[PDB]
């Protein structure tokens, strides 16, 4: 089905002609340029290497496939069928391509080669920016897993300040991004991100990824509880919310549920209705299963706060050993309208400044989560820095005049830990000196196999926060 | 493979104890909720999806078990409704038992408007319409990137026209760069297909063989490319080999159009001394249909253009054309691809404009900002319960927020047609049936498993042609 011959950005398809002559070698590296997300979390290589680029991932019907369509592509015959016949028939059409990658989870000042590329052929040496177009769009599961990880840090200075402690950290920001994508495949990509820092999705393809791209020791990695939609609601009548706000608990009784209350008047339904005519079915539940009000409507901020008064006027709320006011155990609130890196802070902030546990609160996230994110965030950039030409290597790099913010490094590349402990990418080849310790970058894949895979397990530790 | 019984939002697997007893009849509908502004969206999109993922035997036996596993343990706890799964399976072949219409793709209509509904066909599967909805919503992105590039294109044809007097090269003129700045393979063909509703140019190949499969076109292609320099062609050379690198380039390709990317160390220099000078008789020799294309791809957008213009006006003999524009010899034209987006792209054009220089000599590469800086939000697309029976009565249904008008939903069965004037309206609460509106231009496209009607890609462009 997939075509590696197909999967790449059309003018490279021209580029073998453009390499300087008696090229043997380009070697190429992937970094979130320096330019706020001060560090990343390197993360989705190995779904790529293993979906895409592992195996026999040449034939000859997919090589006259290519050749077809470029023929009506460029109107002009350009595609380099012999080079890729040489790869079918030297190496039974498995890439003498060898990458080494920073472990997954590794979390990385911006600036610091991640990845490098490079071929294992001479003759392929236009090979390894063929695949730059498959391999940077690794940016989108580092961008969603790092900018995941910067609102860990907000929820969990703002939740150990107003209750000191984590506890249930990790369910504080739900992935509700599955419609709010850009396709079946970007979902699971995304969510599986996500869940190397929470545990709570309702995106559901994030859990086959993970199983069968990296693994977790539990039998799933991420977690959800019921909830209703404004369908489940609505359908009962305008007239009747209460006998559905009441049919859903009980059905879900034992468990937490969630209940969307904004449908009309998300403040009579907090105040009359679960305040008052439902209100005995609230206290009775179980510090186990909650009921989790969601507001879905209105300024995020606003809404939360005058949600929070109107619960604690109606039920009795205590004060935590830090002062802030708590909720009782059997009545939570979700704010999952709304929410991006912004206003997560914002709203933690407010119920800070108001005297709010963030014990009180989770959020979901849709589009700011898995969609509202680009290349740009990061500055991920793949470049190439070092070739060899008539037998000499050169150390080659762009500098553009009016943007010092996009020169690229030089030469053979290589990523060390500091002696403060910190991280730093040696360039020209310096690392061979040996001054800095090992090499961080391990090879990943080679010639046509993976060499070395971590499991989920090990990426959730790597990325974990200092705390 | 794919398992539809996975592919919904958690929650929704819990919906089906929700609902109010004895309910037979789910009825739900699509919008780009009324809130650049975007006031007309292109409909493109559902016929991928309805192929590629909800016709023919969609549930099995293996997918039932797979879906109730998964569940058990991501619910800790046995809400999966595997009788309801089993009954379409034994019902239907695992057909699934819903009726979609649509707006025909390609269509442009106003915001606020009904673009698909969505009903179950047997009273079992009430449960079944919002199941889909996940998978459904997910044409906001088709659509929006359809929408967001056509809206590029009225911009780029209101300004050739103006400096040029015609319409000429206009679908070539927003190249597509975005293939490794979308954050999938399947996103990039799916948004790489809704831009060549549009346009013709594209360097996101991916989409090729979406539209191949699942539209069709009469040419063999509905896209097309030319030869085109990277940093890694250039920089390969040495940096003191710049002009080298030039003139292989260059040399290789002298007979069809050619970009060379000219940044990678000082843009000005290259145009003023390299092409300019030391190159310039390659340039100056080649054909009308074999121009050189030179690419800055760096700095202030539309600063570096206008310098660059500038400079090449200088060295290369530039005409006035017809309207009073300066243009550049047909050997020589420029393409920005570089921090390119709808707002850019204006600020560009009416600078150019407003130097004198004709939108003839100037194509635009965009990428993340083309396929990916978009968002659901953009269009307010939404999809909503509008219409149940429960009991055997029909009710109309509808959300409406106290706190956001922006969010009240339509009431009632729904249907979409042409007013008096030639525009549209959206008639609720089953009012089509009165016909004092003519005839729905909805269609039944999905039913019990088959798709019904469809639109080759041809139509679809023919659908989205702007006015002009
Ligand atoms: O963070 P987001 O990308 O916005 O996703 C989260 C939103 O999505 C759901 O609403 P719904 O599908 O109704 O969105 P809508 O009201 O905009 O149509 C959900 O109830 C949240 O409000
Ligand atoms: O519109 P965009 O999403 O930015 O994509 C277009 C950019 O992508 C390419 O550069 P490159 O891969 O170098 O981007 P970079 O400078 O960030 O590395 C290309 O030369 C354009 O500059
Ligand atoms: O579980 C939820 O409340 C949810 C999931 C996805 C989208 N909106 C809400
Ligand atoms: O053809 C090009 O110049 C191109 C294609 C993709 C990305 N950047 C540039």
């Amino acid at each position: 089905e997939f075509n590696i011959l197909l999967a790449t950005d059309s003018y490279k398809v021209t580029h073998y002609k453009q390499y300087p002559p008696n090229t043997s070698k380009v070697y190429s590296y992937f970094e979130c340029r320096e330019k706020k997300y001060e560090e990343t979390v390197f993360y989705g290589l190995q779904y790529i290497l293993n979906k895409y680029l592992k195996g026999k991932v040449v034939t000859k019907e997919k090589i006259q496939e290519a050749k077809d369509v470029y023929k009506e592509h460029f109107q002009d015959d350009v595609f380099n069928e012999k080079g890729w016949n040489y790869i079918l028939e030297k190496y039974d059409g498995h890439l003498p391509i060898e990458i080494k990658a920073v472990p997954e989870g590794f979390v990385i000042p911006r600036g610091n080669v991640l990845f490098t590329v490079e071929n294992t052929d001479p003759e392929c040496y236009w090979l390894t920016n063929w695949i730059e177009t498959i391999l940077v769009q690794s940016w989108y599961p580092i961008t969603v897993a790092t900018n995941s990880r910067e609102q860990k840090k907000i929820l969990a200075k703002y939740l150990l300040e107003t209750s000191g402690n984590l506890d249930g950290l990790e369910y504080k920001l739900h992935d509700f991004g599955y419609r709010g994508v850009s396709s079946q495949e970007t979902a699971g990509i995304g969510a599986s991100a996500h869940l190397v820092n929470f545990k709570g999705t309702d995106t559901v393809a994030g859990l086959a990824l993970i199983k069968k791209y990296y693994g977790t020791k539990d039998p799933v990695p991420g977690y959800s509880v019921p909830a209703a939609e404004h369908s489940t609601i609505t359908a009962w009548g305008k007239d009747h919310e209460k006998d559905a706000f009441e049919h859903i608990v009980t059905q879900f009784s034992s468990v937490p549920v969630s209940v969307v209350s904004d449908s009309y008047d998300i403040y009579n339904a907090c105040e009359k209705i679960w305040g008052e005519d439902l209100r005995h079915l609230i206290v009775s539940r179980s510090t186990q299963a909650p009921l989790i009000i969601r507001p879905d409507s209105g300024n995020p901020l606003d809404t939360v706060l005058k949600v929070l008064e109107i619960l604690g006027k109606k039920f009795p709320v205590t004060e935590n050993s830090k002062g802030y006011k708590l909720l009782p155990p059997y009545l939570r609130v979700i704010q999952g309208d709304g929410v991006d890196i912004n206003t997560l802070q914002e709203i933690v902030e407010g119920m800070k400044q108001k005297m709010w546990s963030i014990e009180n609160i989770a959020f979901g996230s849709g589009g700011g989560l898995l969609q509202k994110l680009t290349r740009d965030l990061l500055n991920c950039s793949f470049k190439c820095s070092y070739v060899v030409t008539n037998g000499l290597g050169i150390n080659v790099f762009k500098d553009p005049v009016a943007d010092p913010n996009k020169r690229s490094k030089k030469g053979r590349l290589s990523l060390h830990r500091t002696p403060a402990g910190n991280f730093v990418t040696l360039e020209e080849g310096k690392g061979d000196l040996e001054e800095y310790g090992q090499d961080l970058l391990h090879t990943v894949f080679k010639n046509g196999k993976v060499t070395k895979s971590y499991s989920f397990d090990e990426i959730r530790k790597n990325a974990q926060l200092n705390i």
